[PDB]
RNA sequence: UCU
């Protein structure tokens, strides 16, 4: 557990899994990407990748905004 | 701000 990243505020249009892959692939090997409207879920193969993504990408602009990035709690 |  703890190997999934939650994104809380994606734009509601014009967002692809590939966009998310380009942003988050530097942090580790991504196994799965799910988008449910404003919510993104990126499954890595380990929990450190999620922590690294939150620490580095929270400081960045993506899709013209500051993304809400968290350890995913979703079952 | 959790399919």
């Amino acid at each position: 557990m703890k190997s999934r990243l939650f994104i809380g505020n994606l734009p509601l249009k014009n967002v692809s899994k590939e966009d998310l892959f380009r942003i988050f692939s530097p942090y580790g090997h991504i196994m799965q990407i799910n988008i449910k409207n404003a919510f993104g879920f990126i499954q890595f193969d380990n929990p450190q990748s999620v922590r690294d993504a939150i620490e580095c990408e929270s400081q960045e602009m993506n899709f013209g905004k500051k993304l809400i990035l968290e350890v995913s709690s979703s079952n």
